[PDB]
């Protein structure tokens, strides 16, 4: 049902923010994106620019990914990220976060046709 461009969307994209919105970012934004259903989402980050400018690395810098696959892409200009890292006493189903803004190169994952992000593999 949910697209794996949809699920890149609903874990990594918030666009409606320029910048982390607070020190209570990640504790809000992990449980309302569903990434603490299950479990608690050890890391996870957040990009703060619009869906145009993350799905266009797609056609930016390839680079290796983490899993050695050959389809992942870095931004060649910086975005605007927020970190979200569970705290050492975070507990399910009352998952805690700390938020960290950076402005960072992303590198993600592309797939499909069309080709579009399906996962967020790291920034630099």
């Amino acid at each position: 049902k949910e697209t794996a461009a949809a699920k890149f969307e609903r874990q990594h994209m918030d666009s409606s923010t320029s910048a982390a919105s607070s020190s209570n970012y990640c504790n809000q934004m992990m449980k309302s994106r569903n990434l603490t259903k299950d479990r608690c989402k050890p890391v996870n980050t957040f990009v703060h620019e619009s869906l145009a400018d993350v799905q266009a690395v797609c056609s930016q810098k390839n680079v290796a990914c983490k899993n050695g696959q050959t389809n992942c892409y870095q931004s060649y200009s910086t975005m605007s990220i927020t970190d979200c890292r569970e705290t050492g006493s975070s507990k399910y189903p009352n998952c805690a976060y700390k938020t960290t803004q950076a402005n960072k190169h992303i590198i993600v994952a592309c797939e499909g046709n069309p080709y579009v992000p399906v996962h967020f593999d790291a920034s630099v």
